[PDB]
């Protein structure tokens, strides 16, 4: 997963970045089993005035859209899931301290796509399970 | 819809900003009557030497690009429309500034989207009109 | 093409990233003919702490990702290659600069794009040959 998140300037300590991004990490280890290292977080700081929202500008909103890579989600009830699982991962840091927020997906194709160099094994595949547990790209043929 | 905007460094003032974010949600409300939030534009500085177009830096360049999500487009004459418009709004700001640049379109899932924690109403519904009306994501069943 | 290089702050110097987009540009040109002006590379310091990877900050980390407009890739032969000459000309600058990457691609639609208002020549038409000699939109 690939995960941009658009904020106000200084809106997140370091602490705050890595707990949340702890918390969409741990969205893709619980109910997918991927390998941590697959979940990528950027963290982008947006000075006032660079966010315009229905033609003003909104110095208090974090937009947040995502790349789903690894994975095709097939049902209407799994996509729901998804969105609700996210919600409850974003509330604590967002919806809880008062911004406004909103987030869309993309999914793009899976076989263009490397890490480290590699191609990522078949889902839910025993190479995939063995890079889960090293949380590294091991290479294999 | 949600727009990047990629830019060199203080091209734009904030009031360029506004009037020009101003112009891109017209395109949606004029022709559809789109809740006016759903249009969001990011403007993005870029300093010297960060864009590079064939190989050499352009430090003179805006790229665009933006993400369909509310809406698809069916077919190629409402797609030609869409890009004529986006280039009408443009003009004024970017083209006829001295700037080169170049716009594509994405189209992504309308059910992998949320805002403010809700999902949006389906389009032409009386909930989409009733949004409109208000400018705000009003909970509904 | 349209690329997105998320780097370390300060990592590359400007001569860096002219050779390394000159690089990404030759794939181009060099296999299918694009017009060179096609290919846009876009270079984001990220300072330390904004660039996660599995729940913690990894600050040694290059993340690449790009859009294919221009035309479609239709076989898993040209799409592998696609990603194993990607690799080959980002290695003297990331890989063997020690540092971690990964990269993805995806594909938007041939329709909904412009040049400096134009309309692109269809794929290996007369008119795209000439947009590729003159290195520039042609207007037709
Ligand atoms: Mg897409």
């Amino acid at each position: 997963p690939y995960w941009e998140i658009f904020t106000p300037e200084n809106a997140f300590t370091p602490d705050d970045k890595e707990q949340l991004s702890e918390a969409i990490t741990s969205i893709y280890v619980d109910y997918v089993n991927l390998p941590r290292f697959y979940v990528v977080v950027l963290f982008k700081d947006m000075p006032k005035e660079t966010m315009y929202v229905g033609g003003k500008a909104n110095n208090n909103f974090v937009r947040i859209r995502l790349d789903h890579i690894a994975r095709q989600m097939e049902t209407a009830e799994v996509r729901a899931l998804m969105m609700t699982v996210a919600e409850e991962k974003l509330a604590p840091f967002i919806k809880e301290r008062g911004y406004d927020w909103e987030i869309h997906i993309d999914e793009t194709p899976m076989d263009l796509w490397r890490t480290q160099g590699l191609v990522p094994p078949p889902p839910e595949s025993d190479m995939e399970k063995l890079w889960a547990k090293e949380n590294r790209p091991i290479p294999y043929d």
